[PDB]
């Protein structure tokens, strides 16, 4: 792995760590590389990406976790597929869609997280899993125009035979834009596995909302612009989202020109149901996934 990857250009720095385009073999890949210090964050990660049977084409192809002695020090690796494109964040900026692209980042995403978020039972069993930090930046867009997830390091695993999560959570430990109203206020109940799921709900309705923006009609489109541009500071603190969230009751504007055109409508729709206070009354991932999915066929 390591031993045979040669770093070409720096992408950017997450959470922790910094991620690279590399080559293996002659092939672009992803590598994102932590320092000794950042061990915990790592291997969370990696442990995360090694659940039984994860992949999907909706979720991040991870191929390796791997240790790099320089010489000097010792850095840790995550290595991925590579997507040129680079995160959706980047791709609504850069890029207008059509309605059928529209469609398609949308399915893909609700099918990734319905899949995260899904049990499958049996020997080889993979358990129901939560992102808690969903955003546009950390979902990928593929050249074939669908999304894949990534930054799988903040998520928790149930176990449904006990209703246990497989790590202690802290409160709010995402990007407070994205973060849920219960989450903001620190209502929710971080020993009940379906809050996090609910929560993750939530955020995708908020990044739905980034991508109707960018869906152009006749040549007509909204700017890009994060959720809540137009009510807090670039870089809120949780306070300043409470405020708007919590206490004001506000969610993203929904423009005039969404009601003309029934692809724009049913995302519409989508977007307020999973923008209820109440996280019991959004939709499902599932839910979501059936919804675009009939639409796409339509
Ligand atoms: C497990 C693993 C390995 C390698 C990269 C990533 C990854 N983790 C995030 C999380 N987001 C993120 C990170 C840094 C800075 C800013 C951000 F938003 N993105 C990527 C990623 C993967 C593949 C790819 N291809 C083109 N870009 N690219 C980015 N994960």
């Amino acid at each position: 792995i390591a031993r045979t990857i040669v770093l070409q250009e720096s992408i950017g720095k997450g959470r922790f760590g910094e991620v690279w385009r590399g080559k293996w073999r002659g092939e672009e890949v992803a590598v994102k590389i932590f320092s000794s210090r950042e061990e915990r964050s790592w291997f969370r990660e990696a442990e995360i990406y090694q659940t039984v049977m994860l992949r999907h084409e909706n979720i991040l192809g991870f191929i390796a976790a791997d240790n790099k002695d320089n010489g000097t020090w010792t850095q840790l690796w995550l290595v991925s597929d590579y997507h040129e494109h680079g995160s959706l964040f980047d791709y609504l900026n850069r890029y207008t869609v059509t309605v059928e692209g529209m469609i398609k980042l949308a399915l893909s995403t609700a099918s990734g997280l319905a899949h995260l978020h899904m049990e499958i039972v049996g020997t080889q069993g993979k358990p129901a899993i939560a992102h808690r930090d969903l955003k546009s930046k950390n979902i990928l867009v593929k050249k074939n125009g669908t999304c894949c997830i990534a930054d799988l390091g903040l998520a928790v695993r149930h176990d449904s035979a006990t209703d246990t999560i497989d790590i202690a959570p802290n409160h709010r430990v995402g990007t407070k834009r994205y973060m849920a109203p219960e989450v903001l206020d620190d209502s929710i109940n971080m020993k009940h596995f379906e809050s996090f799921k609910r929560a993750d709900i939530y955020a995708m309705g908020l990044v739905f909302w980034e991508i109707a923006r960018r869906c152009s009609i006749g040549g007509i489109h909204e700017d890009y612009q994060l959720p809540y541009y137009d009510l807090v500071p670039s870089d809120p603190s949780v306070e300043e989202m409470r405020k708007v969230v919590c206490e004001q009751k506000l969610r993203p504007n929904i423009p005039n020109r969404w009601q003309s055109c029934e692809a724009l409508r049913v995302m519409a729709k989508i977007m307020r149901e999973c923008w209820y206070a109440n996280g019991a009354a959004r939709l499902t991932a599932l839910r979501i996934k059936k919804t675009l999915s009939q639409l796409s066929q339509q």
